């Protein structure tokens, strides 16, 4: 058995917390157990009229499977005649675009403890044979405790009819159309980047210009970029994507958590950890 199916009239809905072309995520408080939910509700109709179905259905499907503290979890589902509704944790610190924009470029031991929770994160998807495609600041949540709570999983593939957001996009895409955890790993050097310089590494007047300089490397370190974080971006952002720390070709996770910037990490349980404030 589980648990009766819910129902709209289950919950006092609240504040939307955001809208997207085909859903929107809205605060609801559940009436038997005064929980909080962030529940995104899609409409029927426009999914079926614009081919969105396998996108809505993959949502539902990864993050059903994932069973992990740094993502968000799926507590349940329902329908009425117009609406589907997805039960999702309510992550009450918002997201990491948020917090890097409120207090610019974080200092080593923030990058550290931010980094490696990602690390650990991307470590657990792969190991599911599951790629994001749209891994990004905004995408990556902040629980109550301040720990990451990654979310966004429509758009996922479970191991090159998708690209994600042009500022985080990688070489591959641009050039093969083809996804490959690899493409995770790259946003990854990108985020890393981000959170030392404040800013991401390509950037441009339109999304022509950014794929432009994608293809090209063509980047730059301000200064002062802890050297550390600088090599290990520099072993992120390779154009050969075979290449990038964290791929199977170059023997996975092991030698990515092993890198020097991450010597003071314990690894095996960062969740426990106090985030650095
Ligand atoms: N602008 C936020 C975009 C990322 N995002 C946040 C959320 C989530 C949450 C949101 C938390 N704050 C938000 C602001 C705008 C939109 C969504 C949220 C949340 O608490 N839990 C979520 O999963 C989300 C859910 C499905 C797809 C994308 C999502």
């Amino acid at each position: 058995p589980q648990p009766r199916k819910k129902r709209p009239e289950d919950f006092k809905f609240g504040k939307i917390l955001g809208e997207g072309s085909f859903s929107t995520v809205v605060l609801a408080r559940e009436l038997a157990t005064s929980r909080e939910y962030a529940i995104k509700i899609l409409e029927k109709r426009h999914i079926i009229k614009e081919n969105k179905v396998p996108y809505v259905t993959r949502e539902r499907d990864v993050m059903s499977r994932l069973d992990h503290p740094f993502f968000v979890k799926l507590y349940f589902t329902f329908q009425d005649d117009e609406k589907l509704y997805f039960g999702l944790s309510y992550a009450k610190n918002g997201e990491l675009l948020k917090y890097i924009r409120k207090i610019g470029s974080f200092d080593e031991t923030c990058t550290r403890f931010y980094t490696a929770e990602i690390v650990s994160a991307l470590e657990y998807l792969h190991g599911k044979g599951i790629i994001h495609r749209d891994l990004k600041p905004e995408n990556i949540l902040l629980n109550e405790d301040m720990h990451i709570q990654i979310t966004d999983f429509g758009t996922a593939k479970v191991l090159n009819s998708f690209v994600g957001t042009a500022q985080y996009v990688s070489p591959e895409l641009l050039t093969e159309k083809s996804a490959c955890k690899s493409s995770d790993l790259w946003a990854l050097g990108c985020i890393i980047y981000q959170l030392v310089a404040g800013l991401p590494p390509f950037r441009a007047g339109n999304e022509y210009l950014i794929f432009q300089k994608i293809i090209k490397l063509e980047y730059d370190f301000p200064e002062k970029f802890f050297p550390k974080a600088r090599d290990l971006v520099e072993k992120l952002l390779v154009l050969d994507a075979t290449k990038r720390l964290g791929c199977e070709e170059m023997e996975g996770y092991g030698p990515l958590k092993a890198h020097p910037f991450f010597e003071s990490v314990t690894w095996e349980n960062l969740h426990q950890q106090t985030p650095p404030k």
